[PDB]
């Protein structure tokens, strides 16, 4: 089997991307954050204490004919972002771009933090990492892709995120009108429950490659580029006035400026993140100042390849045995 769905941008940003995702029967279809830093599959539902509801499409299990609910089961997350959510289990019927899981956990949540109240296009997110970061306890539960594996045409994934546009998620094959050249691999640690892997280096603009290893995570659901302290500072010392705001939390830039590009190291191959591509705006509704899209991993504890740094590939999640990762450029 295969299966094949749209991702949008929530916002003129790109601060995250939601793919509608069939739940139940009759359907009800939700529009996730797909997310390959975590394991949950968690939904706004009718359970989602009322006033942390504002504007979501909630999952209502009780008009599913296929929901039962998974007794005893809970589960409780924290991002890296500080946000959270929590509640109780259902398994139901789950489609994404007409690839279907029976039995797959629904995590239905009673509890949500501002954050997620306060962004009205996300339902809820799906979980794209290792399933050993699945939170649900006592009995942990499988990732979407974990439960559809096994009948996939091929154990992969793939991610085309679009700049400031649609792109697609694909299950079970790789689209090879979809990139340019060729993808190249490179190795994935999952001790860490994460898609983890070492770039090789980078550029900033069309300076000269730095070859250094940077292990770090790729990671949909994180919507900027976060690498060392080093690296942040070469690139947006190549903007005149760019300088780390304490208090507005990062690297700011006027918005007057060119951004140069960013490069990124796959093995030999290069991924060119455009200077645009690292623009996110007026820091506030009006101001000249705005927010960069390169920012420091340091205190996150790991660098994160983001929305920023993927949106310029094509990526192959290969979920074989020994899993890899695949970009391309496009």
């Amino acid at each position: 089997s295969t299966g094949s769905a749209t991702t949008t941008p929530i916002d003129s940003l790109d601060d995250a991307y939601i793919t509608p995702v069939q739940i139940g029967t009759p359907a009800q279809t939700l529009n996730l954050d797909f997310d390959t830093g975590s394991s949950d599959l968690w939904v706004f539902s009718s359970e989602t204490t009322a006033s942390e509801v504002d504007g979501q499409t909630i999952y209502t299990p009780s008009k599913s004919t296929t929901a039962k609910l998974l007794s005893g089961a809970t589960w409780s997350i924290s991002y890296g972002d500080g946000s959270s959510s929590s509640g109780d289990v259902y398994t139901d019927t789950v489609s994404v771009g007409g690839l279907t899981v029976t039995g797959q956990a629904v995590e239905s949540a009673k509890k949500v933090s501002s954050s997620f109240t306060e962004d009205s296009t996300i339902d809820g997110l799906l979980g794209l990492a290792f399933s050993t970061l699945n939170t649900v306890s006592p009995t942990q539960q499988k990732t979407f892709f974990d439960n559809a594996k096994a009948s996939l045409d091929s154990p992969v994934f793939t991610a085309d995120l679009g700049y400031h546009a649609p792109g697609t998620y694909n299950f079970g094959f790789i689209d090879t009108t979809a990139y340019t050249g060729s993808i190249t691999y490179t190795a994935v640690s999952t001790k860490q429950g994460f898609w983890e892997w070492t770039s090789t280096g980078y550029a900033v603009g069309s300076g000269t490659f730095k070859s250094t290893s940077i292990d770090g995570i790729a990671d949909t659901g994180t919507t900027l580029l976060y690498l060392p302290a080093t690296v942040v500072s070469a690139y947006w010392a190549q903007v005149s006035g760019a300088k780390s705001s304490s208090s507005v939390g990062g690297y700011v830039f006027p918005c007057s400026a060119t951004l140069p590009s960013f490069t990124f190291g796959v093995g030999s191959a290069r991924i060119v993140i455009p200077g645009d591509y690292i623009d996110f705006g007026p820091i506030s509704t009006g101001s000249s100042s705005c927010f960069g899209g390169i920012q420091s991993s340091a205190g996150i504890g790991i660098n994160i390849f983001g929305d920023v740094a993927l949106k310029a590939a094509f990526v192959v999640f290969n979920g074989a045995t020994t899993p890899t990762l695949g970009f391309a450029s496009k």
